[PDB]
């Protein structure tokens, strides 16, 4: 049926204009969703038209908003898992299903993503400590909430600048009585000295264990790694991507300039060329300890992920 | 009087055998007393006869103990108050060019600076409550009568952490970890095996110090090195409380003997047996703490980067008594 192409066009559009959702293990579930969906309802002859059409669709889906990236690694992993079917049944009839449960597994896997890190949490988090996180990010509000019932402690969030989200975070926080205190974000050098560790989210993480984060955090891992205090980097394994640093600025995401400096100021805003930009890269040299779905990694050893998520040769999708 | 020659030898053996006195603000002023009676017990209407006396004792003393930079120090530090009202009231050659008024201005300038000398714990003290701020896990290590000073004034309006490293050579740190408990500051005894482990968790360490030199770099009780070194690498703020006349202007590789060995029974002790034949057991008291890990020094002035303290030298020591 049609009804396949206004899906894919309603989640086009409600991915450029519109932020839908909020958590981005919901943008991932609809990914994988429509991806079923289009791995179903169409026709094909072998895999590899297969995955040609899926990589239509993700050079589409992605082009439309590079920033997010979430739905990108989506497509690329499973393409990964067509590769990984079409060699099981191969060292052209039946595979259709065996992708399908595949892809059933693979969300099966990503419903409990929040529930696995926050089961590793207790660990790495120790009695009176205090941590600091940015902006508001679930992996971490879990962590820190259910984590915060056997072990006491402090949490610093620092309201990020554009969009104080920290302010949601920090009551979602409190309300578990947590001790969450609100600092603006101008002050994390000034307190960046008495935070035993600092426990940030992301938005991805590419091949060489580069975050990236809401912006306000580049300044945050700067002043971790000159008091070498470690980045404990709170990210389920399907936020992660195999891309690498060059993106041409289109890295960064760079909204509408009216949330730093408002339109209803005066004539200063013809000259003045106001920039607002919310992902800021993090290098790998300041990222001490990932936490994905599976457990602890080191940085660097992050690169061995792509190579058993999503095959080497579809990174240019 | 043979009375001075006396006490100036009893004083040179015990610096010889063993610490006297122990604290070494009252060496300080021990050796000022000392200092003084050589100033009413001599023959002398000069003042380069004078300099030459003084640097003729002085030599002897700090040839006994080079690691007893206080009694070096403060011979140097008479010096220059020898130099200086030798010069105001006469004026480069030192000329006999009057008496006894110059011994009576000589005395009246020693007990002034005896003065002072005596009263830096507390001036240090009266320093710290701008200083530790509620709620901080300070690490001191050893046991440093200044720090110990500092930190039971400060926690009488605040309350913080003490985590305390003990010299593993020999434990004092047990005592003033003990000393500090007594008035309740939540301190925490450990051996400084662990000093990067616990360290992380370090707002800011207050050391005491054995000696500044004119780097700034400092001459302190054994394993401040690595505490320093550790807490530059967690760029946590020094604190090295001493007071003024810890403070000799030698540089750092300008001195042999810088440490202090001590019998190697301390590390390895004689019960031990057989073993000791082949084994070079080192027991190293002082360690050198170079210039750039410490912060703050906290002199009865106040507060001083380290590239203040050259400055001090040209305003409390002559540049041609840094050879005594």
């Amino acid at each position: 049926g049609s009804e396949l192409s206004e899906r894919i066009e309603s989640f086009v559009e409600t991915l450029k204009r519109g932020g839908g959702p909020r958590s981005s293990e919901e943008m991932a579930r609809e990914t994988l969703g429509l991806l079923r969906q289009i791995i179903t309802d169409h026709r094909w002859s072998n895999a590899g038209e297969l995955m040609e059409l899926i990589r239509r669709e993700g050079r589409r889906m992605t082009a439309a908003q590079p920033s997010e990236t979430t739905v990108g690694n989506m497509v690329r992993r499973v393409l990964k898992i067509i590769r990984e079917e079409y060699g099981r049944l191969h060292g052209y009839a039946q595979l259709q299903s065996n992708i399908i449960e595949a892809i059933n597994e693979l969300l099966v896997e990503l419903e409990g993503t929040m529930e696995n890190i926050a089961a590793q949490a207790l660990e790495h988090i120790h009695s009176n400590e205090v941590i600091m996180t940015i902006g508001f990010s679930r992996t971490v509000e879990a962590f820190l909430k259910e984590a915060a019932r056997k072990r006491k402690f402090h949490v610093i969030v620092a309201e990020c600048a554009p969009f104080c989200q920290g302010h949601e975070m920090a009551v979602n926080l409190s309300k578990a009585g947590i001790e969450t205190t609100v600092m603006t974000d101008a002050a994390i050098f000034a307190v960046m000295s008495r935070v035993n560790k600092v426990i940030i989210g992301t938005k991805t993480i590419l091949a060489n264990g580069a975050l990236r984060a809401v912006t306000g955090t580049h300044t945050l891992a700067l002043a971790a790694k000159h008091h070498s205090t470690p980045l404990i980097v709170c990210a389920p394994m399907f936020k992660l991507s195999p891309q690498f640093p060059n993106e041409e600025d289109s890295f960064h995401k760079f909204v509408a300039p009216e949330e730093v400096l408002p339109f209803t100021e005066g004539d200063i805003l013809e000259k003045v060329s106001v920039h607002c930009p919310v992902f800021d890269y993090v290098p790998p040299e300041l990222i001490t300890l990932f936490i994905s779905n599976i457990g602890g990694n080191a940085p660097s050893y992050i690169y061995r992920l792509m190579s058993e998520l999503y095959h080497p040769d579809d990174h240019v999708l």
